[PDB]
Order: structure tokens, then sequence, then C-alpha cells
């Protein structure tokens, strides 16, 4: 039900993380009052120049999550309010799943590609049993907070103007008729795991955005992944269904990649 609520002097900024439409992220430590330990964080410093109901969204969709919530989602630690809104969570030291894929392309096992494809199914479950549609998942919104250990977050929304998107991520519905629901996710699920498997390498490479529309309909996808069987590329291809009703739910997701987790080199073929 509360809010936690946290003081100017319990935090400090060291370095800057990155950047989007709604504010800055930094690194930095936490200390709380009254206790004698150092804490890790994310701080996440909302721009000024947006209106109060744009950055409104950004709060409430975080208050939905109040209680135990999942390991596989960023949690919300509190607040810092002065002349700016600043959220603090905790930090995820090794950064972004698509800068770690690339990074370590050499290294990487059959068991960690499958095991982090479960852990965001997992937190995908999570977020529809509370109601809420991210908009926006991919490799690049997945965090690492260890090679075995991905959360979700950098969930998306609208910027509401006064007035004074990721389309080859996006269901064919959500382009065309921006509709955006539980089953329009499990689409950019499906393109999330083609960038797991290729290593992180780009979706419809070459290929401009207003052409994507007519090949979906006319039944191309993105290819078959190099290292992936084709029982690990039909589970991909039933996320892309036209039909939404058609396409699976993510609780059958958990179910399927925790199944090709107890077996990964049957369905997953590294070099080494
Ligand atoms: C990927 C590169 C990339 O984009 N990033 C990696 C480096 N940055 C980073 N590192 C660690 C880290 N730990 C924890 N948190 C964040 N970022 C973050 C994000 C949000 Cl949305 C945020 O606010 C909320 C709001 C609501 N809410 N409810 C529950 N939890 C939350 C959190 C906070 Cl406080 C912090 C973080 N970030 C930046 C991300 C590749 N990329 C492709 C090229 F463009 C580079």
């Amino acid at each position: 039900a509360l809010l936690r609520i946290l003081k100017e002097t319990e935090l400090r900024k060291v370095k800057v993380l990155g950047s989007g439409a709604f504010g800055t992220v930094y690194k930095g430590i936490w200390i709380p009052d009254g206790e004698n330990v150092k804490i890790p964080v994310a701080i996440k410093v909302l721009r000024e120049n947006t209106s109060p109901k744009a950055n409104k969204e950004i709060l409430d969709e975080a208050y939905v999550m109040a209680g135990v919530g999942s390991p596989y989602v960023s949690r919300l630690l509190g607040i810092c309010l002065t002349s700016t809104v600043q959220l603090v969570t905790q930090l995820m030291p090794y950064g972004c799943l698509l800068d770690h894929v690339r990074e370590n392309r050499g290294r990487l096992g059959s068991q960690d590609l499958l095991n982090w494809c479960m852990q965001i199914a997992k937190g995908m479950s999570y977020l529809e049993d509370v109601r809420l549609v991210h908009r926006d998942l991919a490799a690049r919104n997945v965090l690492v907070k260890s090679p075995n250990h991905v959360k979700i977050t950098d969930f998306g929304l609208a910027r509401l103007l006064d007035i004074d998107v990721p389309i080859k991520w996006m269901a064919l519905e959500s382009i065309l008729r921006r509709r955006f629901t539980h089953q329009s996710d499990v689409w950019s699920y499906g393109v999330t795991v083609w960038e797991l498997m290729t290593f992180g390498a780009k979706p419809y490479d070459g290929i401009p955005a207003r052409e994507i529309p007519d090949l979906l309909e006319k039944g191309e996808r993105l290819p078959q992944p190099p290292i992936c069987t084709i029982d690990v590329y039909m589970i991909m291809v039933k996320c892309w269904m036209i039909d939404s009703e058609c396409r699976p739910r993510f609780r059958e997701l958990v179910s399927e990649f925790s199944r090709m987790a107890r077996d990964p080199q049957r369905f997953v073929v590294i070099q080494n």
C-alpha cells in the first residue's frame, strides 16, 4: 500500500548509463538512514520539460506491481522528490542483454540462451497477471543481473503532448491500428528470442519500415537462426501469427522453454 520516500542525502550519482524520451538513468549508491549498508542502484531522473499528465503514467504503472512481484521484472525500491522526480531501483551490473550477447558470442552456451528465454517468459507471465501491457519488449529492454539472472524493464508508453515507434518488434495490428494487448507482447517476445538466438542480429536488416506490413501479410518472416533446430523456430513462428488468438499464451511459453532447458544441446547447436 505505502510508498518509500528516499531523501536526497541518501543518494549519490556516479556515472551516466543511458537515456530516452522520458528520463536519464545514472549509476549510483543508496545509503539508507539508520543502517550501516551501501546498496548499488540505478537512478532515473525524469525530464523537467515534460508536463505533469505525461510523467503520471510512468509512476502509476510502477504502483500496480506493489506486492511480492517477480524476480524477472524490475522492482521499484522507492522515489526521491527534489525539484526533479527520481526513480530508484537495484543496479543490474552487466547492462542490457543485447550488448551482453554481442560481446560474449564466442563463449555462450545452449543452456544460457534457453534459460534466458524461460526467464523472460516468466517475467511476462507476471505482467499479464497484474494486467500491465509492456508495448516495447526487446533485447535492449531486458537487463542482466548476472549471466544466469535477467530482468525486464523500460515499460513502454505513448508521450502525452499538449502540442504547444519500434515497427520491427510490433504485431501487425499494432502497426496498422495502434492496438496493444498481451497477445501483441507475445509477438515482440518472438522477435526478442530471435535477437538472442542470432547473438544480437538486427531484425529485417536493410528492409525499410514502410515495407514491413505488406511482407508480413504475404507470409514473409524473420529467418531461422543458424544455431536453432526447427523445434525452437516453430515457437517463434507461432508468436508471429496474424490471428492474435492463435498465438501461444505466456504460461505455455514458460512450459515449452522449461522443457527445452532440461535438454539444451538437443534443441540449440553451438560450435563448442
Ligand atoms: C542496451 C543498452 C541500454 O540501453 N542500457 C544498459 C545500460 N543502462 C542500465 N544499466 C543498468 C541498469 N540497472 C537498472 N536499471 C536500469 N535502467 C532503468 C530503467 C527504468 Cl525504466 C527505470 O525506471 C523504472 C520505472 C518504473 N519501474 N517499475 C519497476 N521498476 C521500474 C524502473 C529505472 Cl529507475 C532504471 C539500468 N540501466 C541503460 C540501459 C543496448 N542499446 C541499443 C543501443 F541504443 C544501446
